[PDB]
């Protein structure tokens, strides 16, 4: 028993992990078979940060121009080219320590392993969650640009975030691993409305499922609701509206636990409406959103 | 900026990570060196947990009985040995993944990453806290035993927690790497009163030194206090006694801010005399103790 904001084992992706320098920029890459991607902002001195011409200042750059070490040992690159607000550095050298990966774009709401690294050497592993607003609540200083976001599924880590940038109100944003931006978010130091956050209802109620499965039921009530009524309460409170696909996903849980949806709907309702009092659910005061229900199930049962 | 739970990165541990079966038990072994450490209770059956005799079930076992297995391959046992409650297998090959490392006690309050294991490989990766009454409130289930807490400085890592067991209470209890148990538990199946816990004090005033240098300040007063005065609330609210040795250990973080340790203290005094009316700091609800000053330093000075 016990539950923990817990993060993937970030060793696949720490042999990954490699230090990029162009000009008198340095930040991190990721180094996956011959290819080292890191963010196009690497190109960038001061003066460009707000509004760089990317394509121009990318043109004015060689080969020779982007250092790319691993470690102690120096990468040879032969090519390179910018997708999207990535820069794809082909290397001679295929990295040896290449997990099975793939490259994936992750919904709004899902959960993942962010390696935070600083100069190609990684200094912490947290979990967080992409915000229904497509920002993500890090933890990252100056130079940790390039540090990645990832899930792991036995072998195979899937990379679906790298970090760009921090917006002026201290969130951040940051790319899938073809450069797309996640969110309205550009790679400029202007002020970006990062847009009207929401709760992850379906996250809140797996949560609540795992606080009943490590025995904290307090919460549980004699009540329950239908989807709209829980609904309005929820449009009340910013919470994402439930959808009969969140209930589907919320079966497993509730079949573990014998508590229905919509009466876990209930007791979260009452939660929402009266608060904690006081009390606590699995050491937190507030309602936490950052588990899915494939994390708590993952959780509760081993998965390694 | 961004303040978030941040473990060590565990690829140097999930290197030493093997599995341990012994007659029908199967449990997490660290194999550092030419040596495998696992938890001594991988020896007893079921009748024997109310009460094993380790000694007597030990000299039942020969070195063939220890099956131990890095990954896919078999490691060949050579000697088997009891030290407090580890067994020490001595293996004929020594881990070529072996990193720098440390065996180390920690003291109650101090933070280490977990790295869960299930049949030697590894789920999952948390940072915790050592209670003041000696367990930890980890995440942990069936088949863990033998996980181990660590901490990493540059290239070396501290290893100084071994999992062995879940007290009724939920709460998590285990040894040091030499196989001395944290607190006053014994490796039996039996009801172990854990003791008083108490609020790491010098730690949630290192989280308020991080929630200020993050920009929430919203908890900042005009007041000031002395350590007798603060000492008398954190009596009232369980809270350790503030000593000067802490004070001397916030310094760095009072000298960052420029808020003396004493103001912090009746900021912490007022937080705890009136709670958050509501408020968050740093995304909590409540106080947390899980970061140290050293922590809070080294997630916002970005030590690789
Ligand atoms: C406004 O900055 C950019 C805008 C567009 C594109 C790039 C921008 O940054 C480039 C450098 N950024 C970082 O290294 C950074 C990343 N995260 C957290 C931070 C915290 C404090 C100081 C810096 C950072
Ligand atoms: C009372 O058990 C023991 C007592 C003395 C010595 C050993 C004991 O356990 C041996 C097996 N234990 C575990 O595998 C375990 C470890 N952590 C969390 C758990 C959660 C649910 C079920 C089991 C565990």
């Amino acid at each position: 028993s016990g539950f923990r904001k817990m993060a993937f084992p970030s060793g696949k992706v720490e042999g990954c992990m490699v230090q990029v320098t162009c000009g008198t920029t340095t930040l991190n890459g990721l180094w996956l078979d011959d290819v080292v991607y890191c963010p196009r902002h690497v190109i960038c001195t001061s003066e460009d940060m707000l509004n760089p011409n990317y394509e121009d200042l990318l043109i004015r750059k060689s080969n020779h121009n982007f250092l790319v070490q691993a470690g102690n040992v120096q990468l040879r690159v032969i090519g390179h080219s910018m997708q999207n607000c990535v820069l794809k550095l082909k290397v001679d050298t295929a990295n040896p320590k290449t997990p099975k990966y793939k490259f994936v774009r992750i919904q709004p709401g899902q959960t993942f392993s962010v390696l935070a690294c600083y100069n190609g050497s990684p200094s912490g592993v947290y979990q967080c969650a992409m915000r229904p607003n497509f920002t993500i609540k890090g933890s990252f200083l100056n130079g940790s640009c390039g540090s990645v976001g990832f899930n792991i599924d036995y072998d195979c880590v899937s990379f679906c975030y790298m970090h760009h940038m921090e917006l002026p109100t201290g969130v951040h944003a940051g790319t899938d691993l073809e450069g797309n931006f996640y969110g309205p978010f550009v790679d400029r130091q202007t002020a970006q409305a990062a847009g009207t956050d929401t709760t992850i209802t379906v996250n809140v109620l797996a949560w609540l499922y795992a606080a009943v499965i490590n025995g904290d039921r307090w919460f549980l009530n004699r009540f329950t609701t239908t989807l709209n009524d829980f609904n309005l309460v929820a449009m009340k409170y910013n919470y994402e509206p439930l959808t009969q696909d969140h209930v589907d996903i919320l079966g497993p849980l509730s079949a573990q636990t014998g508590i229905a949806v919509l009466d876990m709907c209930a007791s979260l309702k009452e939660l929402l409406q009266n608060g904690m009092n006081g009390r606590t659910i699995l050491g937190s005061a507030l309602l936490e959103d950052e588990f899915t229900p494939f994390d708590v199930v993952r959780q509760c049962s081993g998965v390694t």
